[PDB]
């Protein structure tokens, strides 16, 4: 700085910026290279507040203390004043930050470690993993003082004294004989009576056991609905809504065959089969296509298998990763695209699944902390498609929707649970080469395509990476990515993740090996999961895509939400209609 005799010599870093008092200039002088040069200057706006005294500068390069709001924090504290687990800074999972790494990098925002980007009040403040919390602030050390940013109240968890603990047995057989006295729903809304106007026009034409003595409001499913228990309740007709039970983890994961003979070598594959598949929805309200499913007139009637059909059998070379390659045209008539009107972004894939229905995940629909509130006019598919880029007027089509109908379980706070959103479409889709539906497997079926090692397939165009991933330099794909994935073993899918998982999802997945970030996170959200079923030669989806942890950091399958319990279900919908 001074002593301008000085201004000649080589100077130290040091001797030039610290204890007098240089611009960029001198330090650039002792450094030459303007990306650690611009982190000092990004450390003497922030040491702005520490120009003097030396060690107050010498600490605030040292970056191990937040100057109070943290402006300056350079640590790694990865909790917040509760010690909630921040989330990707760079990412705007789960919740979008406002200013981030692209806006202020001078405060060098790493991956979720604790910062202060805005100069907010809260001080140094992250956007949370958990997506309960938009934004908590970060007990980070003091400068100076063994004092802190805010103060530290880690949710330490509830010990099990003050609660009674129920001793009381989860509900078997799906709540069909479920004997509590139950009063409250997903809402906390109390049931009606049974016996109403309303109830009984309704559950008329409703296949129910007669076996339950149907209790006053108690939540009575009589109708085995594999999900759990429902009331109805008022308001427009038609309408019901689940309860809140205990369920036991009866997952047909682990469900053996009473039938599977002990002789697993040689396995018969379709051997003359005339495997008949029994519609369970009313084909009069749900329509067509439920016989016609898992049956495509380029592969079905021309007696072709698919190019990426042939790896089906997981009895390859030691199982080895493989990554995604381009499908046939015409091979994924179902697959379709969830996008916005205004503007023409895009957003969410999905597939076809009959010739009025569209099925989705609810985290799609609706996730708040991304200001997001779509309705039945801020929503529209693109159906048949090979391309995004392209406007294929002849293949493709483009359509509205009617009414949507999200599920009551609805659960992305925490983990994405019942990720199931079914929306109308607007207009009838004309069956045809490239347009058709899927098949929809039940409890002994899907356990027979867990349990007899088949592999399952995902089809989506990477809405997925562009969203979520915020790594620049991979875009998002022309081509449809299809994806094979077998079944994940349950301690292996539970074990390496935090949140609690329901049974109502799961992984799906190779084994991750060290060093990459695995291939789970391609594709767009709400994509299928299908799995060719060997007795009759079709396809039956088993879920629905969503986000998954292996995208945010390594080490994790993808993660879908299964819809087999969910057939009871969609009629009750369409019976609303259905007059
Ligand atoms: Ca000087
Ligand atoms: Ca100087
Ligand atoms: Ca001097
Ligand atoms: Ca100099
Ligand atoms: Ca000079
Ligand atoms: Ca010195």
């Amino acid at each position: 700085a001074n002593t301008f005799l000085e201004e000649v010599r080589k100077g130290n870093l040091e001797r030039e910026c610290v204890e007098e008092t240089c611009s960029y200039e001198e330090a650039f002088e002792a450094l030459e290279s303007s990306t650690a040069t611009d982190v000092f200057w990004a450390k003497y706006t922030a040491c702005e507040t520490a120009r003097t005294p030396r060690d107050k500068l010498a600490a605030c390069l040292e970056g191990n203390c937040a100057e109070g709001l943290g402006t300056n924090y350079r640590g790694h504290v990865n909790i917040t004043r509760s010690g909630i687990e921040c989330q990707l800074w760079r990412s705007r999972y789960p919740h979008k930050p406002e200013i981030n790494s692209t806006t202020h990098p001078g405060a060098d925002l790493q991956e979720n470690f604790c910062r202060n980007p805005d100069s907010s009040t809260t001080g140094p403040w992250c956007y949370t993993t958990d997506p309960t919390v938009r934004r908590q602030e970060c007990s980070i050390p003091v400068c100076g003082q063994d004092q802190v940013t805010v103060a530290m109240t880690p949710r330490s968890e509830g010990s099990s004294v003050n609660l009674s603990p129920p001793l009381e047995q989860c509900v078997p057989d799906r709540g069909q004989q479920y004997q509590g006295r139950l009063a409250v729903t997903t809402h906390g809304l109390p049931c009606l009576a049974w016996a109403s106007a309303q109830a009984k026009a309704l559950s008329k034409h409703q296949d129910f056991n007669s076996a339950v003595q149907l209790v006053e409001n108690f939540c009575r499913n009589p109708d085995g609905d594999e999900e759990g228990v429902w009331c109805y309740v008022a308001g427009k007709p038609g309408d019901f809504g689940y309860c809140d039970l205990n369920y036991c983890e009866e997952a047909v994961e682990e469900e053996t065959g009473d039938g599977l003979d002990e002789d697993s070598d040689r396995a018969i594959e379709g051997r003359t089969a005339t495997s008949e598949y029994q519609t369970f929805f009313n084909p009069r309200t749900f329509g067509s296509g439920e016989a016609d499913c898992g049956l495509r007139p380029l592969f079905e009637k021309k007696s072709l298998e698919d190019k990426t059909e042939r790896e089906l059998l997981e009895s390859y070379i030691d199982g080895r990763i493989v990554e995604g390659s381009d499908a046939e045209i015409g091979m994924s008539p179902w697959q379709v695209m969830l996008f916005r009107k205004s503007p023409q972004e895009l957003l969410c894939g999905a597939s076809l699944i009959s010739d009025r229905w569209v099925l989705t995940a609810a985290h799609c629909l609706l996730y708040p902390p991304w200001d997001k509130n779509f309705t039945e006019n801020d929503l529209l598919v693109r159906i048949g498609k090979h391309s995004r880029t392209r406007y294929e007027r002849n293949i493709e089509k483009i359509s509205m929707l009617e009414k949507i109908y999200i599920h009551p379980r609805y659960n992305w706070r925490e983990n994405l649970d019942r990720d199931i959103a079914l929306m109308k479409l607007k207009k009838p889709v004309a069956f045809s080469d490239y347009i058709h539906p899927v098949c929809l497997p039940d409890r002994e079926t899907a356990a027979s395509l867990l349990q007899a090692g088949y592999k399952g397939r995902v089809t989506g165009w990477g809405n997925l990476k562009e969203t979520w991933t915020a790594n620049v330099g991979k875009g998002q794909p022309s081509v449809l990515q299809v994806v094979n994935l077998p079944i994940v073993e349950r301690p292996v899918c539970k074990d390496s993740t935090r949140i609690r998982i329901t049974d109502n999802m799961f992984c799906a997945g190779y084994k991750p090996d060290e060093g990459k970030r695995g291939d789970a996170c391609e594709g767009d959200s709400g994509g299928p999961f299908v799995m060719k079923s060997p007795f009759n030669n079709r396809w039956y989806q088993m879920g629905i895509v969503s986000w998954g942890e292996g995208c945010d950091r390594d080490g994790k399958y993808g993660f879908y939400t299964h819809v087999f319990r969910l057939k009871k279900w969609i009629q009750k919908v369409i019976d609303q209609f259905g007059e």
